[PDB]
């Protein structure tokens, strides 16, 4: 009976085996635009992907995860908020039985269609497993998806998924680039948060564009044939695998814009 997004084990149950999800810095949350307040301190956010390493894809029972060679500096966030190098370790998204819901970040309580993270971790920490136990341990850079043109950058994604159908099914996945994810503008909101699947730890200063993709609805269909479950066990599609806004709490959203 472990966690994950049903009846009997969503997000509402999760603080019984994880007391930390109803901490004081918990993610995601909605992001009130009348209420972030910009910040002129605030750096442009370099993103740096050009030498990132692709290594495989993971369906790992609650999302699909796009792995990266995280020994050396390959793809590295910096600036922003940020003090210091976060290295690219995975990506992944989260979306919607339908296109009106999805996002785990909201704004102005809009829900998008589906939310990318990428995850990056301070490398003053040596590895992902040491970040995760500090303050600021991880970034992660959150994207939102709305339903429209085709993102083509995403395609190849999208296509390799019929490989990777049932959870601890992984295929390889290399010479993938990250940045035809990206949107054209790098305007940001950001707050000290928390990793948004168990175990919920406290650990990420989070990223947020403001300017979505478009993907388009086939792109999303192929993201809701994937399945919760392992090959020859009943089929569940893997679907609304978001978790909701959580209390901002003792929280100021700050924007990189005005
Ligand atoms: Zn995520």
């Amino acid at each position: 009976h472990h966690w994950g997004f049903g009846k009997h084990n969503g997000p509402e149950h999760w603080h019984k085996d994880f007391p930390i999800a109803k901490g004081e810095r918990q993610s995601p949350v909605d992001i009130d635009t009348h209420t972030a307040k910009y910040d002129p301190s605030l750096k442009p956010l370099s993103v740096s992907y050009d030498q990132a390493t692709s290594l495989r894809i993971l369906n790992n029972g609650h999302a699909f995860n796009v792995e990266f060679d995280d020994s050396q500096d390959k793809a590295v966030l910096k600036g922003g908020p940020l003090d210091g190098t976060y290295r690219l370790i995975q990506f992944h998204f989260h979306w919607g039985s339908l296109d009106g819901q999805g996002s785990e970040h909201t704004v102005d309580k809009k829900k998008y269609a589906a939310e990318l993270h990428l995850v990056h971790w301070n490398t003053k920490y040596g590895d992902f497993g040491k970040a995760v136990q500090q303050p600021d341990g991880l970034a992660v850079l959150g994207i939102f998806l709305k339903v429209g043109s085709a993102k083509p950058g995403l395609q190849k994604v999208v296509d390799v998924l019929d490989s990777i159908k049932t959870k601890g099914k992984s295929a390889d996945f290399t010479n993938f680039d990250p940045r035809g994810l990206l949107p054209e503008s790098l305007d940001y909101w950001t707050y000290p948060g928390s990793l948004t699947t168990p175990p919920l730890l406290e650990c990420v200063t989070w990223i947020v564009l403001k300017e979505p993709i478009s993907v388009s609805s086939e792109q999303v269909l192929k993201f809701r044939k994937l399945n919760f479950n392992g090959e020859g066990e009943p089929e569940e599609l893997m679907v609304d695998n978001w978790r909701p806004a959580q209390p901002l709490k003792n929280r100021q959203i700050k924007a990189s814009f005005k």
